């Protein structure tokens, strides 16, 4: 029986009661597992995410001295890279963030202004959320333009080191290429490709959403340029992925959705896409081989999935 | 009068003789059912489990391809789970069943191979088995740090789908654990509780096994991971045990014991256990409250129970 999907875009809200309630800064060997005002932050950040339903604005909050201070440092030592190692995309709309999202070494952007900048461009939209998602419900956001963003920040103690998503890495790593057009169309056609998918081809469409959306790199002129979001927010990976070391490989669904790939070293392989928009027709091709009894629409007037 | 058990380590030879022997794919529900290509081959299965002696090496079976293709699917699908979902001792011993046991998505290991590598560990192993065997002799063998593993997998047309013990369940599940130390002392204690003991007692140790071995949660760091069999084969309910859903209660083997349970959906409810070294002392004090006219005693060098 096909499992469950939101319909309608509000149903998202039912996601807040299935993420998994043990987060990763409760395990011994995180960088703020001993430190119990850490601790509390983050059940402060998780209790956000988990009232937030959708429609609301998004709660501001007000940052620590010592949390803007580790924003400060990597913001600082990563923008160094952007002009040479980033896509154009990237660096097209970086002065735009800085201009009307506050994106400054000083100050941490709120994520209601940076939704609120999103839906501006492409209609795109930001939600907080709590701990890890299952891969169905994270994938099954993108199908209505919505990114569940994490609204805490990495532990201060090693600010260029984060075990997890933390939110230097979502506004420095995805939020710059939701704001293009084109990478919001591809990044759609995953979402809309997981909807009601059996659960080993959901593991297909999480594969292939790592190595483009997090670990993408992309032909610019003659060139080749990083686009994704774990690239694009890791000093250490971004310099790598671009030398000579790495073994690169062309974008192929077929080959990429099987692909394996460690969590905790650089990328031995990366797959470069020709262009988002042949990215977007390569994930549409490879959506009509998935076994599902329908078809699927979103329609943006009403912001409804339409089953076919 | 006393229920028979085994004294020596081959007396689980007579076991074999004991099994129900119209297994589960003779139901007109049973996946496979109308196949009759898979019911020729868990045939074939049962009877190399029915000829098998202690001290034989097992014998080695070639997978087809299409076996092979229900395993990957499967492992691929639960892998990507366990770094955050298991517990330590399970991902600590994961890398080394890869490189040592051929644990990939492309091959099934042989049991042969997994029993030499769990004797080099904790001196556990593993024998073929037939069909289901009571609970009586299926806990007796623990005595002797011996485990019955299935040596058949699932039918293809439903992968992620298995209403009894197949090969992935056994792989992924039971063997990583019997690999640490502490849990195998804590296995075995329950085996050894269960030898001589009463019918009516040997239900409740199946049921203690039910709610440790199988579906057990146990505290790591501030955190909570799984380390049940049942759990870790099962990628829908490894992801809802650790969500806010079901109901967590401290293991008390005098609850744990009487709690009832079903087999066919989620449970409702999972015992978590603070370590394997306090649920193996837990155990120890439950048994004696067992009504056996003696008191039993493994010995390792001789492979001998001693009563006393
Ligand atoms: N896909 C990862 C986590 C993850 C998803 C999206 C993004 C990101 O930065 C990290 C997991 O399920 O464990
Ligand atoms: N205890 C179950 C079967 C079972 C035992 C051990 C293990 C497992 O995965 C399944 C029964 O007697 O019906
Ligand atoms: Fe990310
Ligand atoms: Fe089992």
């Amino acid at each position: 029986t096909v499992p469950w999907f939101p319909r309608t875009i509000q149903e998202l809200d039912r996601f807040a009661n299935q993420i998994l309630s043990y987060g990763a800064e409760l395990d011994a060997d995180h960088p703020g597992f001993k430190d119990p005002v850490y601790r509390a932050r983050r059940k402060q950040f998780a209790d956000i995410a988990y009232n937030y339903r959708h429609g609301q604005p998004i709660p501001r909050v007000e940052y620590m001295e010592e949390e803007k201070k580790t924003w400060g440092t990597v913001f600082k030592t990563l923008k160094s890279l952007y002009k040479t190692h980033a896509c154009y995309e990237y660096n097209h709309i970086f002065p735009l963030l800085e201009k009307y999202c506050g994106f400054h070494e000083d100050n941490i952007p709120q994520l209601e202004d940076v939704s609120q900048f999103l839906q501006t461009c492409t209609g795109f939209r930001l939600r907080p959320v709590a701990g890890l998602l299952s891969s169905r419900d994270f994938l099954g956001g993108l199908a209505f333009r919505v990114f569940h963003c994490t609204q805490y920040i990495r532990h201060g103690s090693k600010p260029m080191y984060t075990p997890e998503p933390d939110i230097c890495h979502e506004l420095l790593g995805h939020v710059p290429l939701f704001s293009d057009r084109s990478f919001a169309q591809f990044s759609q056609e995953i979402g809309l490709a997981s909807l009601g998918a059996p659960d080993e081809y959901i593991e297909k469409l999480a594969t292939i959403y790592w190595f483009t959306v997090e670990f993408g790199l992309c032909k610019q002129g003659d060139s080749i340029k990083a686009y994704g979001a774990g690239l694009l927010s890791s000093f250490g990976e971004l310099q790598y992925c671009l030398s000579e070391k790495p073994k690169l490989l062309p974008l192929e669904l077929e080959k990429t959705a099987i692909q394996n790939y460690t969590v905790t070293e650089f990328q031995p392989l990366y797959y470069v896409a020709e262009s988002f928009n042949d990215a977007k027709e390569k994930v549409r091709n490879f959506a009509a081989t998935i076994p599902r009894p329908f078809s699927v629409r979103y329609d943006p007037y009403t912001q409804r999935i339409e089953v076919l």
